[PDB]
Parts: C-alpha cells; sequence; structure tokens
C-alpha cells in the first residue's frame, strides 16, 4: 500500500500525499500501454474540482496551519524511518519549540523509535507526550490548549 | 469525495495529492476531539516506510519526470476548473512546447472545456490530440514516441 502522509486540522479538512499504486484506477489495458512507455509517457489523472494550481494550493495550506498550537505526529503505521525523513521530522519538532507549539508523538516503535532516539527527540518531547493511543493524544492536546 | 491529482510514469510508480476526507481513517471519537480543537490541533498521520523528507521526495519526483517525452492530461473527472488552476494547466502545456514534449488531453467537457477554450490551448494541442478514450490516448502517445 506504499507510503502516505495525511494532515488534518479538522475531520473534513484533510490533505494527503501518497505513492500508493491504487490511488489511480487503471485498467489492465491502460497499465499495459503506460508501462510500454517505459517511463517516457507521464499520465496526469485529475478528479474533482480543480480550483487553484498546486503551488497556491500548497501556500493556502501553509497559511492554514500557521496558527496550530499543537501537533500530533502519528507514527503507528511507519515500519521504517529513513535518515533524511528522520531529520525532517526532527526539524518540524524543533520548529515547533521555536514558534510555541506543543508536540505529541503517537505509536513510535521498533526501528522508527530507535532512529528517533538517536536524534534525542526527548529534549523537546517529554515521555508524557508520547502515546500508543491516538485518541488519547488528541484529547490531551485539545485539553492542554487553554 | 474531494479533489485528487495523480501522476504516474509506470503502473507501480504513482504519486498523488488529495484533499479527500477518507484518505485518513478516524474513529467518531477521534473526529470529535480533532474538531473540538477547532483547527488548533494538527494531526499528522504517517503510514508505510518514510525514507526521505517531503522536500527531497518532491525533488526526486521532479528529477524522475524531466525525461518524459509525452504528457497525457486526464480531465474526465474534473467537473469545474478554477481560473488559477486553468492558468497552471496552460503553463504546463507551454513548458511542454518549450522542452519538446508531446501533449494529449483526455475527457475535457463542460465548464472545464469552456475554460480551456478561452485559454489559448488549441495553439499547442491539435484536435487530433484530444480524446474521450484514455487508453487510446496512452496507446497513441506511446506509438508516437519513436
Amino acid at each position: 500500500s506504499g507510503s502516505k502522509i495525511s494532515m488534518a486540522l479538522q475531520s473534513k479538512a484533510v490533505k494527503s500525499i501518497s505513492d500508493a499504486d491504487d490511488e489511480i484506477l487503471l485498467s489492465a489495458n491502460e497499465k499495459r500501454w503506460l508501462d510500454e512507455g517505459n517511463g517516457r509517457v507521464l499520465l496526469f489523472q485529475l478528479s474533482g474540482p480543480m480550483i487553484f494550481g498546486v503551488a497556491k494550493a500548497i501556500a493556502r495550506e501553509h497559511n492554514a496551519i500557521q496558527e496550530c498550537a499543537a501537533i500530533v505526529f502519528d507514527l503507528s503505521d511507519v515500519p521504517h524511518l529513513g535518515v533524511d525523513a528522520s531529520l525532517a521530522l526532527e526539524n518540524a519538532i524543533e520548529e515547533a519549540a521555536e514558534k510555541g507549539r506543543a508536540v505529541y508523538i503517537v505509536g513510535a516503535t521498533g526501528q522508527t523509535k530507535r532512529r528517533l532516539e538517536k536524534l534525542q527527540v526527548f529534549r523537546f518531547v517529554p515521555e508524557s507526550n508520547c502515546y500508543d493511543d491516538r485518541s488519547e493524544a488528541l484529547k490531551d492536546a485539545v485539553l492542554a490548549l487553554g
């Protein structure tokens, strides 16, 4: 099912990026011709309303999350964390400390947890802000808003 | 069910961006607490291997598609095209003309087609490169490669 990141401010305000194959529906025949192109043919499938281009859509999302007071990172479904991605996650955590945002981490285990340990994430996230329970983290985040 | 853009070089090399609600799975209880946050709590849901950060993942995909000789835009499922998005589409079509890439357009109808008509598009995409049949466009793109 590949990899996915989803960002949600609200139950009906969800933005996601994915490299899963099933995100597009291709007939066997279509797959046949796409693959025959051997990477030389790029298929853009667009669905639903297309209001803003990619750049401004991204910018609108950036503006939308500037006022978040708490970030919950759910890593339950992450079986492996690369070095670069771990540094990206550390950067977000550090940015959060500089702009005044609380940080919670859910479900880090195995190699993913080991990698985060080496970054010394604990300096910014206390053990009390780590959970195995996503809904408990969300609840605590909300209640600690003020 | 929201909007989605999927890009595919190969049947198993698909990249997608989406604002569909169902891209994340939230229990009713989780939705209740997220929405109680009133946009003040940002949930990051990560799943599958996380190798590179977002920036470098973007750059890797950009490097992967600079080799494309043909671009097929499938607009069958687009019921409305905003002004900015239409200009972003026009820009991609024009970049394609400058870098030597063939352009095909599938399933433009209704307002989406009307907006495209206003936007100079016939100058770059001849009527023979417009299709209602996605598999036929892919086949023709491939066959016209060389």
